């Protein structure tokens, strides 16, 4: 009986070590934040437009200028090789098939280079800072290796209390791989080759990291630049006129600090505000969570535990299955509701509760 | 113990198997829809009237200009066969004992002629339109038979994600027929006859019924026409506007769209705009909830589940006892809030929470 | 552990044969509205002045121009006898013993003079009109032996539809006695005699008695006059137009209608547009919920389960121990607050939530 | 597993007697003071500012113009060495290696001038007023005794109407002491010295003591003086006005007024009128408590129950471990919403829920 979301992570949770699925679902301190992100969409009830014809729909759209399948990505997790074997390929190859991009995280289990040269589909790179020298290596190195876009995340300058991870002592898997950090040498001694292998034998990253550090990123980067982890209209207008292109609005599915707010509370206000590309992530499970963030401006949505129940349950296979139930469970909503074309949807259909 | 709708539900989900007790009370995807549809009543609570003569109270009313013994209709529902034997007989013949009309499905176990043949109440045919022609065919039947008005169901452009369905692979019972589809002839090549065949080898229905395809309708019925499952007084106003001589706010019960809201929450706002008749269902099973409805403006009521489950816990005799107790349910209630005509109710005895 | 109301409900269910506790605390229908009639106290929380000398304080309060030991009175409540044998007494006695009015009901087991004669408290008698002659016997009844104050009780035009009763097809304890319909005579015959025994063999009340009925009442009563089972602040202003002396606003403690509003929510409406004293009930169990109301501008709280559970429980002085947890309660808490004296407490005690 | 506030209550209920731990635990009556007082903190959510270096933190504060390691205190609680060994002297130590201050009670097991002689940490003394006279022997002793502030509790004026206690019979242990009390001589006759006798033989305190009588203290008293206990920008902006330093809004952690608001409610206005230092306490338990109320401009947090769960559980230890985590928990808190300095917190990193 697999027929949604929360049906693969019953599945994910029977096959997964509870130390890895503590990990996977787990939240900061109370999780007040993850019962909060699924909560918030009860704010908004539909208001369907009758006697429309929709016998003919459209989920295809423009994601930061360039057209996909569906509004929706497959966001950047870290340790996917936990959940399932080349975790990462699973996802890139079920998010390529499925016509949509498929985010990179830096602490991922398989390289930069290698996924590229095994999956050719739209290949975003999530940054995370902890040595601005290794950070612009991995920059560069994703540009080189042809990732179309860069994601910035911003909210971890510190770890999140994640007591889940206490309780069970989680430690990395012993089979498990920070690839893209490997090979960052050593054995050199000086100034850096010593400052750098000292931040690299510490699990916090740069908390130093500010506005002029993301002037410097944004140089260093060609393409399509996005800032990730805001959640104010404020953050997300002031990270457009430094030169992001557009924002990623989240509270990190709830996993960094327990009473930040959903990101669902500021999107129509940083919509309103940047005019710029607003994408948004943390709590979706259903396609009307997903309609309704569209609905409210969003440019796209970020799967993060959705699809990785998929991976866990049944590898690349089950992302495929997600995949395809989100699919039609958005184009289902879409008809039901009477806005055909996805790109029509507007706060129009929507009823504040 | 049968004092209440309630109670008829409980002796129908110990009567009825599992997978036909599902097909009944489910709902679509999380069931957050059935659940508000019955929470949304209380948002209003009563401010009784004292000191009135209530010794002399009427439930009679008008309903598209004819009088009725009380503003509830039974509505359509498919496959009452399959709840209890010649269900649409039993609940058509409870009706017109009550005084009141009933609605046939135009996917229901008894064909439109014959119920005609069996009862003489006042009948009435809900339209469902997979194939024009065939549309034209059933409309024009009803129409020679002497249904009195017809309703457009225009919610189920798409089937609805019912989860206890596809956890039961509920299937159409074996002893079942879909009669007013019966003798629809095949053998026949050519462009219909062909077009048509495929479109009955269908579960869905015409998606693209619009606006002008409602004109169309509109022309060929020459009595009362109800438009049903709307959720905003705009197209409530757009329906009236096109031909319509009412509507009926509806979310189907909450099986099509969980995330609906309840079209209490658009009734008065209809009922203001529209200056037509706006009748309504979804969620009604106390008298109060009835009550409800008419103090906000509402013409009538439709019963879904209510008399439903009289049908499967004891069929026609089920069926009246559940129209006598909400009759009474109501007549009690007219009373202890000083509203003796049930045609005087007004949003003065309402109080919003 | 009898420190409070509750302990005595605990009390009074351990020792009630259930048809009986269930007669007692059994509301309408869902019970929505008992369970309304205590949340709605939640609203209001307090907000204390400190640095008061509260080391003298005072209950005493003026109930319609008439001083009392607190602004609290034991309701009017039927069949008392089948709690606990001689009830009435009981609870007269024990609220005289306090120095508070008890009000006896049209259906209290003790008659109007048998009380009268047995008790030299301030005794207020409630009355129920069922025949209008009868009605008029039992309010000259009152006159002649004493009873200083007369209650109307107009929210049972028709008998509240409690489903407790209904499943234990509960019936009048067979040791009991409607005592103020007895010696009624009979075996006449003519226009009254027939149609005054006709109603008296009907469990229905008078559902015409209206506004000219109460002024017929008001000449018929010299004394102080209150209008019982108001919930709106028009009706009590209504009642003070046509004689009334003062009102009761009540929902009948939830008995009557299940959706009914709790009389808590036109309080400081009935107080500022009537100017008359207006007094309350249904919902109290806490010294708090006592305060809050008098704060709002009651006159006084009728108590009815409240009471009720200490005789049931353990009699007359059950009753007495009810009444001293509740005075202590209400003492502790204005000192608390910072408002010694009863007559002093306002609105600027609270804080809406 | 001690990793939270929390845990530590998990211990501490394991390791004590379930009458000790009622008495530590407990509030009054309902008990819904103490759940609201813990709810309230979900009416704000955090919106975090990104892009801010916050890899240097300060947690440095000034409270009454006097710098301490952190905006926290541990506050006055009576009868600790019931729940530990010298519990007085493991909180007071454990306060002043933490670098904050500790609040001795009037009801302390260790007297005023052991634990000045024992602990050299920022110590406060909180006064209950029994005596006026054995009030200023107690206060003249702090003086001498070198106690930096004094606080006045003022709401006990009677003793909260503790259930749990009721249940249990709770009596003060036999090895625990009134050190406070001690050598008050007797065996003396005349006005006083049999009036004040008489007050000590009595476990109500001066239910008289007003804001003439906060005169009295203020002259009485040289250095810092703070008002304990209220709930209304009003009584604070009095208290100032008065000669007060600061005040410290509370509820006594739920244990004397059920239905009292949250200081939480009345904070951010007694902040804007007042003017003046205005600190808190009642519900702190998580990191994310304490940075909203600071956030809402209050000068500190007083911890109650927070540290008294290290103390039962595990002793001077346990407190240094709590604090250590809480700590922590704020610094951690004040880096993910981007706020480095916790005197910069402002109502602008909250949200209203
Ligand atoms: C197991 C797990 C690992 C994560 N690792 C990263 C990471 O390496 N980089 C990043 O930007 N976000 C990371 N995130 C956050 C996701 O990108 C995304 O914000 C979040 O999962 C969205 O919420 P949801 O899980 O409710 O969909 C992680 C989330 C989970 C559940
Ligand atoms: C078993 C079942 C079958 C239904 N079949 C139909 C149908 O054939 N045509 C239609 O217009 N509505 C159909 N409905 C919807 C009802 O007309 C009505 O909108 C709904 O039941 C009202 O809600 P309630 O069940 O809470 O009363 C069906 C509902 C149920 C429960
Ligand atoms: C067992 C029972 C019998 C009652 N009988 C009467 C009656 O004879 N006359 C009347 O005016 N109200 C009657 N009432 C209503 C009370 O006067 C009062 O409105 C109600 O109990 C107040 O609510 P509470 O029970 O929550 O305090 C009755 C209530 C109960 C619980
Ligand atoms: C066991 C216990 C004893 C207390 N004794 C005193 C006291 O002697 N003096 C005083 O001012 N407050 C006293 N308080 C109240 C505290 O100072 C503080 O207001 C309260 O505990 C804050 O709430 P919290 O427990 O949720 O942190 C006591 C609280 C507890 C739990």
């Amino acid at each position: 009986n697999l027929f949604n979301v929360e049906d693969y992570r019953k599945l994910a949770q029977k096959r997964l070590p509870k130390m890895v699925y503590d990990y996977l679902e787990g939240g900061a301190e109370d999780e007040y934040g993850v019962k909060h992100n699924r909560d918030v969409f009860q704010q908004w009830r539909f208001k369907p437009k009758r006697l429309v014809d929709v016998s003919r729909r459209s989920l295809q759209a423009e994601v930061l200028g360039k057209r996909q399948s569906m509004p929706l990505l497959i966001g950047p997790t870290a340790l996917n090789g936990a959940l399932w074997p080349k975790g990462d390929l699973a996802l890139a190859r079920a998010a390529t098939k499925a016509g949509i991009p498929f985010v990179l995280s830096t602490a991922s289990n398989m390289s930069i280079e290698d996924l590229a040269r095994q999956c050719d589909g739209d290949l975003w790179f999530q940054l995370y800072v902890i040595h601005r020298e290794i950070a612009q290596g991995m920059v560069l190195k994703a540009l080189h290796t042809g990732y179309t876009t860069l994601v910035l995340t911003t909210d971890v300058a510190v770890n999140g209390y994640r007591e889940r991870d206490l309780h069970n002592r989680f430690k990395i898997p012993p089979f498990l791989t920070l690839k893209n950090f490997e090979g960052i040498d050593l054995g050199k001694m000086d100034k850096a080759n010593l400052e750098m292998q000292a931040a690299l034998m510490s699990r916090q990253m740069d908390a130093s990291f500010n506005w002029e550090a993301l002037r410097w990123l944004r140089d260093l980067w060609p393409h399509k630049l996005l800032v990730k982890g805001l959640l104010s209209a404020e953050d997300a207008d002031r990270c457009i006129a430094e030169g992001a292109d557009g924002v990623i609005l989240s509270n990190h599915g709830g996993r960094q600090l327990d009473c930040a707010i959903s990101p669902m509370e500021v999107l129509a206000q940083s919509v309103a505000k940047t005019g710029k590309p607003v994408l948004i992530d943390s709590g979706f499970r259903r396609g009307s969570d997903i309609v309704k963030a569209l609905a409210l401006g969003a440019e796209a949505v970020l799967l993060g535990r959705a699809t990785l129940y998929g991976l866990a349950a049944r590898g690349e296979t089950g992302v495929d299955e997600v995949l395809t139930l989100l699919k039609a469970d958005i184009d289902r909503t879409l008809a039901q509701i009477g806005c055909p074309d996805i790109t029509s949807l507007s706060p129009d259909y929507l009823q504040n509760e």
